[PDB]
């Protein structure tokens, strides 16, 4: 459904198909397609403050459109930026199978870095959780000792029936 | 805004003019160690890389050091998880010993009536 | 409740339904839907202050209606923003099963 196509040997015209749902209306006349994405993402842009979250995303697309002669390394390094940040859609040719992997790759190394940027509490809750089930030793020392006591309660109730002699 | 220093050096780049060797040899530089440039396998892409590479190598065990006062709170506690089961072990072993104990004694008892 | 339909081989006048509850008035012309509604959602905002809680919301909302050539990519990226929000409420096709699960 995300692609709109016509094919014919000889350009067959469908006449069930009906209206189409576009209407008529006059704008700007553009050289090129490239000139239209820059005037109307800039007219969106200027108009939002400073600090919003999404102006680093506009320049970003409103850059990529930009052509010129000697710009090809500044914009191969602005789309692998964009790719990075799940904004490009890779192209299904080279960079869904490399630049994407190597992001996740970069996602996935640093996970025990920013655990362990505050993890001086992994110690402790270690600790602690090892402690829970090794101070229950004392416990199982005080059953131990209890059983050694009423041993010896007997040892001693026999020790008094025979220093009767 | 973030890219404005890759604008200023891409501008600088192209500039043009008498005596500007160092300072366009030092501005490639800067460029090329931040994976701008993309070097023209010449000889920068074996020297500058393969610098920049080791110089992002070697200094790990230093950017974590800044803050690894918690490595060996987490060290110590990675060992103890081992270590503080020789309590348990100690128990088990005098549990064991008390049984041996209550039978010798019960022995006694039973010796001492002659 | 949530539709209003009518149904007919040939259209059919119930003369029982009676009066509706609408109000006929006067406003600006648009060529579409979108204009409409672009300019409304302007128009509520820029009387809100900067700090105000909803203008993000209302700016993606605005992004929502904006086209032209060349934006599918900026435009889904805005639309997966604003359904990771709870904002957008997915048309059960394959988002609603898949972004927000």
């Amino acid at each position: 459904v995300v692609d709109r196509q016509t094919g014919a040997v000889v350009a067959l015209n469908d006449l069930s198909v009906g209206r189409y749902d576009v209407t008529v209306d006059v704008g700007p006349s553009y050289t090129a397609r490239r000139d239209a994405t820059v005037s109307v993402l800039t007219n969106v842009l200027s108009s939002m403050l400073p600090t919003d979250p999404m102006r680093p995303a506009i320049q970003g697309i409103i850059l990529d459109n930009i052509d010129g002669e000697g710009l090809d390394d500044f914009k191969e390094y602005n789309r692998n930026q964009l790719l990075i940040s799940g904004i490009a859609k890779p192209r299904n040719e080279k960079e869904q199978q490399i630049v994407q992997q190597a992001q996740m790759a970069a996602q996935s190394q640093p996970n025990p870095e920013m655990v362990l940027a505050q993890a001086q509490m992994v110690a402790a809750q270690a600790e602690a959780q090892k402690a829970t089930n090794e101070t229950a030793q004392t416990q199982i020392k005080a059953f131990t000792a209890q059983q050694d006591a009423m041993e010896s309660q007997a040892n001693t109730v026999y020790k008094l029936a025979q220093a009767r002699n």
